[PDB]
């Protein structure tokens, strides 16, 4: 339902979008959200639904607000509010200045030199789980691939047993797209009574895993907490858990929907990093914002101190302004514009590791199973919230025109 429109917010600016459930949901999640940039919505509205909150439509307005944190504190990022108060992960729930120190340590477990250093692991377990499907002929590859691949690799740099998966990946994606059994609060206190015990055995025993890294490192010279740690830690858990794991299964849908381009990739292998960059910006898919530090008018609009205003990452290159054509797909797009992986202080830590992911993904994908389509009749479903995604992708191919490497 609506929450009363509050005082300050003008009547002619309410555009009711929920972003749990957006009303144009079955059209798919990007089209969706999509409806905000429909050609008589504003720049920026207000919707009712959630709490009430403002939405940044445009990638101009987006863009501008994640770069004045002065205004736009990400004290509270998530919407609803009370999930947005509980939120204190940290290098995110902090604004510059005091965000820089613990963002540093963070870069130094998932940054670039990291991510060379799983380069083989990333391969190996790519080529093996592919090989071992190939000839099935069929898949559900949201379970299949999407899901074990980059979580595998995940827990591998966390040095966290796979048998572990379920409750955290249940977790998680209860934070980012709440079935409803669990609150924010809830999911957050659970992934953080799992660390604690592990944190407390690798601060004792230090060894060379993300979660040792962080719990026996240092903030700017000086020793980190175990609250501190344990607070990074669960972040970085949430942030390798839910994104790419979704972003492989809307660029797999595409493809299995779309054999030219899966052709344009056969027959030229150095397109693969534009075309991973262009369905980054096609199908991005995180949504999540900002509170207002003090009154403030923004582009006309009068905001209020307390104001949560959602400032959708996904939007910006689906911004008409920022790309002709936005809803198609050209791996040869001359400016591929987007804040896909955030944009301003808090700008994606795990991109190059996602990159690097998504790019393995396609190569050894295309080389061994270069034709496959969507199972017949099968009806795919998308699920929104602050990370958007796919319920199920069952996919089919005959063996007999796969390749063993
Ligand atoms: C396609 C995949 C990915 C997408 C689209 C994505 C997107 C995002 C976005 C939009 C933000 C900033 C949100 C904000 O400003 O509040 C962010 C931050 C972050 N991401 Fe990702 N991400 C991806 C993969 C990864 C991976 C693999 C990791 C690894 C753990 C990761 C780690 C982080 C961290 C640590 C931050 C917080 C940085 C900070 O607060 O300064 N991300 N991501
Ligand atoms: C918006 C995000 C993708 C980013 C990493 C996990 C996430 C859900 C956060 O809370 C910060
Ligand atoms: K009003
Ligand atoms: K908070």
């Amino acid at each position: 339902n609506l929450a009363p429109l509050p005082p300050h917010v003008p009547e002619h600016l309410v555009f009711d979008f929920d972003m749990y459930n957006p009303s144009n949901l079955s059209a798919g999640v990007q089209e969706a959200w999509a409806v905000l940039q429909e050609s008589n919505v504003p720049d920026l509205v207000w919707t009712r639904c959630n709490g009430g909150h403002w939405i940044a439509t445009r990638g101009q307005l987006i863009r501008e607000a994640y770069e004045d944190y002065r205004h736009f504190s990400s004290e509270c990022p998530f919407i609803p509010r009370e999930a947005g108060e509980a939120y204190d992960f940290i290098p995110t729930s902090m604004d510059p200045p005091e965000q820089r120190q613990f963002r540093a340590l963070a870069n130094q477990v998932v940054g670039m030199p990291v991510v060379d250093k799983l380069e083989n692991r990333i391969q190996e377990l790519a080529c093996s789980l592919i090989e071992s499907l190939r000839p099935q002929g069929q898949c559900n590859f949201t379970e299949d691939y999407a899901e074990p691949f980059p979580i595998r690799i995940f827990m591998l740099l966390a040095g966290l047993p796979e048998e572990d998966i379920p409750h955290l990946k249940y977790l998680t994606d209860q934070m980012t797209r709440p079935d409803g059994s669990m609150t924010f609060a809830e999911a957050k206190e659970a992934l953080y009574d799992y660390l604690i015990p592990i944190i407390e055995q690798r601060r004792q025993k230090p060894g060379t895993d993300a979660i040792s890294i962080v719990a026996n490192g240092q903030v700017n010279g000086r020793p980190i907490t175990s609250d501190e740690a344990k607070r990074m830690c669960g972040l970085l858990l949430v942030g390798g858990l839910d994104t790419v794991v979704n972003f492989l299964s809307f660029s797999m849908e595409f493809l299995a929907k779309s054999p030219e381009h899966r052709q344009e990739l056969i027959e030229r292998p150095e397109r693969i990093p534009a075309a991973c960059e262009e369905l980054l910006r096609r199908f991005s898919l995180v949504a999540d914002g900002r509170i207002l530090t003090s009154d403030y008018e923004f582009h006309g609009v009068q905001l209020k101190k307390g104001d949560q205003i959602l400032l959708p990452q996904m939007l910006s290159g689906l911004d008409e302004r920022e790309n002709a054509a936005p809803m198609h797909v050209d791996f040869s797009r001359q400016k591929v514009s987007h804040t896909t992986f955030g944009h301003g202080s808090h700008l994606c830590l795990g991109q190059h590791l996602a990159r690097r992911e998504i790019i393995v993904t396609l190569k050894e994908w295309l080389t061994r199973i270069p034709d496959f389509s969507i199972a017949p009749g099968a009806q795919i479903q998308h699920k929104s919230g602050i990370v958007s995604g796919v319920q199920a992708l069952p996919l089919v191919w005959d063996p007999a025109t796969t390749k063993a490497v």
